[PDB]
């Protein structure tokens, strides 16, 4: 509470809190009382999605604290993204409102596009052949860009982003004839093992803020490769030499190095853990320590990639 | 409520309701709800695990329903399933006693082993390297087995059987010399895709009951074939002509050529849907029309196989 609610800016004269706090169940019903806790922790930037199927139950956990007084709407920091189905640019807006009538918001602060690829319009997440086979469908993503252009220029989205784009995805919209407005971020993937700098150094010249998801690491017979990224020596190395978990300093080091993390747990004693990441810093040896692990690991956790 | 618990022989003298009622969640407290819906419609065969983490919340529902004289245990068949890491003789009975305390019953109806490898015993399901790999473990079946025997003999289970074995793994126990029990049952993933034929065959002939999960066909971007097999044109195309649902002739399909299903609904209009299922007849012709959707594949929802 006070320091991981303070601001960064975005390109369009917004700003940003700078821990944001992720809404992906693993009980619909303790996505509720996690963003409350969060809420009454400090937490002002809540990250979530049509696909999560949750926004219901955080707009009632967001709301209650409206209404209690302890924060007002205007100190919220709300971000849904536009699921793949409504790619199209007359459905684009569609999927907004219906994120802005179950979470009963006037508007969102931060719209993005979840993924590049777009798959038919329907009822179903993803819609599939005979053969169980994903429908894709071709929509150019600056089609889609402008229709969420729309969506700021209307004021339901305060600003827009994109998420899991890769270097010629980004630059397709930075070059894009008649661009308006362009992201405010990239939501990717990023921690010690997948780091992104070069994605990073892209942003930070474009002046587009990275967003990263999995940030600490993120039961099946199959798969073989995930490490837990919070066992790693070295890194237990340098929490036990600052005193910390290894959680926050692998924390810290996004913060540091420019990127505003997403984080989630349903745990409160974890949940008031991760508000004393700005009470340390992480001394350039160590900074270089870290930047060492990059080992270009990707859990892909949707298989995404 | 009637027909669908009225049961088959097991070759030890004992005898399994027709029609079993899995528990896995997709909140354990829509477990036990369920599960006395499901009762209440007359299902009198559940199937649950240790690895599944809900065998409590089964107990709870089951010693309601006794408590409330609509069912006496001895009505009841339950299921439990032995996870890998206690393949060892000595910690097959640990798992067996951790069944019995969190469900509260005396004894479990049936216990198999739920799949054939190993894996080393811990407090962890699935226990891996520091490189995010399996720690598989060398236990001959054999010597579960006879843990298994022992269970029996000792009362904890009224019968013993298997799941996930392919016909060489299932002679080695039938071959095993100083056989004392022979396993009643094979849980396998059977549907109309993927029928075990050879399997089915096989059993009939060694006297084994061959029971189905995955029955009806049981997301990511994985263009991973999920074929939605209920949406299948012959089956949607006979289910038109009895006019019944395609759920249901995939389920008498099943009944009708000697397999005990496993079927798993939290919808209470889709369990009372359930228990028409003897309601009609599957003429040959049709038979062998469904026959002929064989096309062998696996789901494999737990990336064993
Ligand atoms: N844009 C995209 O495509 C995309 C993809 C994935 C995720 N996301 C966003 O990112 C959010 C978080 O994603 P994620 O869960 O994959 O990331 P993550 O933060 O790496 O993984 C969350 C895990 O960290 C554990 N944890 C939390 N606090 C901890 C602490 N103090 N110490 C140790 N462990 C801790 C949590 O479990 P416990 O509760 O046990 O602590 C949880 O299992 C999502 O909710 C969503 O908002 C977006
Ligand atoms: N031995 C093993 O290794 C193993 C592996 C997997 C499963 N199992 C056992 O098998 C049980 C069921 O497994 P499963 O869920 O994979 O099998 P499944 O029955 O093929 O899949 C269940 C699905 O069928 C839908 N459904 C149920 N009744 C329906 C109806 N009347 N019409 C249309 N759809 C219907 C249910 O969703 P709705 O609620 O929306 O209808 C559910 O999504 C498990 O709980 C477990 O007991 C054992």
């Amino acid at each position: 509470m006070d320091s991981i609610s303070l601001r960064v800016a975005l390109n369009d004269g917004n700003f940003i809190p700078v821990l944001g706090f992720g809404t992906t169940v693993p009980a619909k019903d303790e996505v509720i009382k996690a963003t409350k806790i969060a809420i009454d922790n400090g937490f002002r930037h809540f990250d979530s999605a049509y696909l999560y199927e949750v926004e219901e139950e955080v707009g009632q956990a967001i709301r209650s604290k409206i209404e209690d007084g302890t924060v007002k709407r205007e100190d919220i920091f709300y971000t849904s993204k536009l699921w793949s189905t409504f790619h199209r640019p007359e459905l684009v807006r569609t999927c907004l409102e219906k994120t802005l009538k179950s979470t009963q918001l006037d508007y969102v602060d931060l719209y993005i596009i979840h993924f590049p690829m777009a798959l038919q319009p329907g009822d179903i997440f993803f819609p599939r052949d005979e053969h169980g086979k994903l429908l894709f469908e071709t929509v150019d993503i600056c089609d889609t860009w402008e229709a969420m252009e729309k969506c700021k220029d209307a004021g339901l989205a305060k600003s827009i982003g994109v998420s899991n784009f890769n270097c010629r995805q980004l630059e397709r919209i930075l070059n894009k004839p008649g661009l308006k407005y362009k992201p405010v971020c990239n939501q990717v993937e990023c921690h010690l093992y997948l780091n992104q700098s070069k994605m990073l150094d892209y942003c930070k010249s474009k002046d587009i803020i990275l967003v990263s998801y999995c940030t600490l690491g993120s039961k099946t017979w199959v798969d073989q490769k995930s490490p837990v990224l919070l066992d790693d020596p070295v890194l237990c190395a340098i929490a036990k030499k600052y005193k910390q978990t290894p959680a926050l300093v692998a924390l810290r080091y996004q913060l540091q190095r420019g990127v505003v993390p997403l984080i989630r747990s349903f745990n409160a004693k974890r949940i008031k853990e991760l508000t004393q990441v700005f009470e340390f810093q992480l001394a350039s040896e160590d900074m270089k320590a870290l930047d060492g692990l990059n080992r270009n690991f990707r859990y892909n956790n949707a298989k995404y990639f």
